[PDB]
């Protein structure tokens, strides 16, 4: 019960840009962690077909970044429609999380949520409305723990979906281990008794 409801649905998307009125999802990856950030299951990792005209009119930033990562070429070759991709993700979360109870998780994952609410609404219906925004914790770390903030892991920032999920989890793990308060565990309790 509670353990299942405390899972997290980590997602990262690539889009043709930041304009919700025109831009589209071109890559999406998803995995599930338990409440303690251990990966329980790897979900689909999909490159979604979108029209040539849209890719050709992307911002210079997106042309450069999705170009050099290979993503633009892979979008043009993709046979995966948005609808089929959404189904794969929805089927996956239906196997992994109780309906309505688990949040999206990632860095500034509200941006992903904005695109998913519009373009994958049935996927989003399986999830809670709250999010685990790693960048909220980042912004609190920078303010409240400036010394510790300097030791956060460096990110490769490849703008590819699955690799970026792993970096997001690693960042949150860093904050848990370095700016949240310490707690008892099985090993410390056995030592306390032994002393
Ligand atoms: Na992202």
């Amino acid at each position: 019960g509670e353990s299942m409801a405390q899972r997290m649905v980590w997602v990262d998307l690539e889009m043709t840009g930041l304009d919700i009125e025109k831009d589209q999802i071109i890559e999406m990856a998803c995995l599930i962690t338990d409440s303690d950030l251990n990966i329980l299951a790897e979900g689909p990792n999909l490159i979604i077909k979108q029209p040539d005209e849209l890719l050709d009119s992307m911002s210079d930033w997106c042309k450069e970044h999705h170009g050099k990562s290979g993503l633009t070429k892979a979008v043009k070759e993709s046979t995966i429609t948005l609808q089929q991709a959404e189904y794969e993700f929805l089927s996956f979360v239906r196997q992994q999380t109780p309906p309505g109870l688990c949040p999206l998780a990632g860095n500034s994952v509200h941006e992903d949520k904005k695109f998913l609410d519009k373009y994958m609404p049935q996927f989003m219906k399986h999830l809670h409305y709250r999010i685990i925004d790693v960048s909220t914790v980042k912004e609190l770390c920078r303010r409240w723990y400036p010394e510790e903030y300097e030791f956060a892991p460096k990110k490769a920032a490849s703008h590819r979906a699955l690799d970026d999920i792993s970096e997001s989890i690693k960042e949150l793990q860093f904050y848990r281990n370095n700016i949240f308060k310490k707690k008892i565990d099985e090993k410390k309790r056995k030592i306390i008794e032994n002393g």
